[PDB]
């Protein structure tokens, strides 16, 4: 390939970063943002300034790779660092997650990277027998209560009911523990979102003017101060909560300490917060695939436990080639967490479709998932939602090009890559989502808005079996 030069600037000092920062927030939006200098720059590898700048990062500019071939390097451990660039250009406080830095934010140079993350692979494996009874429990309880609104109101709003399930679920699945029999009571998703607002609103929009939001969620960070008795209600929570996995800690050589934040963490930012985004997405995108499209599903998994006795098992599901697909095509669509980022090591040559382009070390490479994940040059039809795309041996090929778990789907996460310790238990829960709506209901029908974090949904007709 030929080398070019990479595109873009980053303007004038002060006023290039904030009128980049205008156009990301209120005047084109993420997706628009990163096309139009797709289309002017005629690339998909480009320099541009990223938010928040401002008071909260020393430093906006990276490089954007914003095609299925160059975004991989995200991934390559010996390529770049992913130390403290969870959430891009600047890092939360670690006042935020009990004076430690969390396992998100570690390099796999760090010695404590791979404990913390074992840790997480035992929490996963030892949860496995709870997984589908306190799933089909819990969400049992939800499509009642959704019922019942939709009774009431002639519209049933998903996430106002589904962030407490969500949460009654993980803790029920990973700590055998139900909230509403501790201190948390129902108080948990209130917890979590104000907390996760002061780790990342630098980065969101919550609807107000720019006039309003700029100077009071752009330009410094909310002091920590302000969310801290409620994180230590969570802690508490977690502490006495986790028993069986602190011994797990103890012999992987983590303290009682630093294991709890990071349970915390894991439980409530990645987990909890990562379905806050996926499951309405998820109603959202189905719905708009058409009843022919529920039906055939409603189908498919129905006579899949029919013929599996009543029982549904692992391996029932592995049947349900449409089911397995639809989560996988939502998945690729739109990936719940679109911002990866990486710090070049070394010199690199990165490889787009028709150029090459060279970065020195210490560059700040920056990947917005769903341009990689869309990418025409990969997938056809890469911006229709397919329902079937991944059924059979060639559908099943282009799983390696569909990257939620910041890496292909076809890989493992290791303790030595940075792929999401959780992979396979998304897709899982996932799965388990689309077989407990479609186990109940024959159709239903959607109402849709914006949310700081993704998609408002309402359901406003649930047709039963
Ligand atoms: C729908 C829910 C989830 C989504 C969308 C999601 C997505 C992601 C993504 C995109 C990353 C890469 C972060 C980066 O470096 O930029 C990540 C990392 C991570 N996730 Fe997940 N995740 C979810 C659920 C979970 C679950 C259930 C666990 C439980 C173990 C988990 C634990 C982790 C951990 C520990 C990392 C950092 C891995 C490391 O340091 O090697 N996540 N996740």
């Amino acid at each position: 390939l030929p080398i070019r030069n990479i595109p873009g600037n980053y303007g004038l000092p002060i006023v290039g970063p904030i009128k980049d920062r205008w156009d990301y927030f209120y005047d084109q939006g993420a997706e628009e943002f990163f096309k139009s200098r797709i289309r002017k720059y005629n690339s998909t590898v480009y320099r541009v300034n990223m938010p928040p700048g401002a008071f909260i990062a020393e430093n906006p500019q990276v490089v954007a790779l914003l095609d299925g071939k160059s975004f991989p390097v995200l991934f390559d451990v010996d390529k770049v660092e992913k130390k403290d660039l969870l959430t891009g250009t600047y890092m939360p406080s670690t006042e935020l997650t009990g004076g430690y830095r969390i396992l998100s934010y570690l390099d796999p140079s760090e010695p404590k990277h791979e404990k913390l993350k074992n840790l997480l692979f035992f929490l996963l494996k030892s949860s496995r027998n709870r997984i589908f009874p306190e799933f089909q429990a819990t969400y049992s309880e939800l499509f009642d209560s959704l019922e019942k609104e939709l009774s009431l109101k002639g519209k049933a709003d998903f996430g106002g009911s589904s962030d407490g399930t969500a949460f009654n679920f993980l803790a029920r699945a990973f700590y055998g523990t139900n909230p509403a029999d501790t201190k948390l009571k129902a108080d948990a998703p209130g917890l979590i979102t104000k907390w996760v607002l002061f780790n990342l609103h630098p980065l969101l929009s919550i609807g107000l003017p720019r006039v309003i939001e700029e100077p009071l969620i752009h330009t410094f960070s909310l002091p920590p101060a302000l969310v801290k008795s409620d994180y230590q209600r969570l802690y508490e929570f977690f502490l006495e909560s986790a028993g069986e996995i602190l011994v797990e800690a103890d012999k992987l050589g983590i303290s009682r300490e630093e294991a709890t934040h990071n349970l915390l963490f894991a439980t409530c930012f990645n987990t909890w917060g990562g379905m806050k985004i996926l499951f309405p997405n998820m109603v959202k995108r189905i719905g708009r695939a058409g009843h022919q499209v529920h039906n055939r599903l409603a189908e498919e998994i129905r006579s899949v436990i029919k013929s599996n006795g009543g029982e549904l098992t692992m391996g029932a599901i592995e049947k349900m080639e449409l089911t397995k697909s639809v989560v996988y095509e939502c998945l690729r669509f739109e990936p719940p967490v679109t911002a990866q980022y990486g710090r070049a090591k070394k010199d690199l040559v990165i490889e787009s479709h028709d150029a090459a382009f060279k970065v020195k070390a210490g560059e700040m490479l920056y990947g917005y998932q769903p341009l990689a994940t869309r990418d025409p040059k990969i997938f056809d039809r890469a911006d229709e939602f397919v329902p079937e795309r991944f059924v059979g041996e060639e559908g099943e090929k282009l799983l390696r090009h569909v990257l939620w778990s910041n890496g292909p789907e076809t890989e493992t996460p290791t303790v030595g890559n940075k792929q999401c310790a959780g992979k396979d238990f998304v897709v899982l829960v996932a799965r388990l989502f689309v077989i407990e709506i479609f186990r109940r209901y024959d159709s239903f029908d959607i109402e849709v808005g914006t949310s700081p974090l993704g998609s408002s949904v309402n359901f406003s007709s649930l047709r039963k079996a």
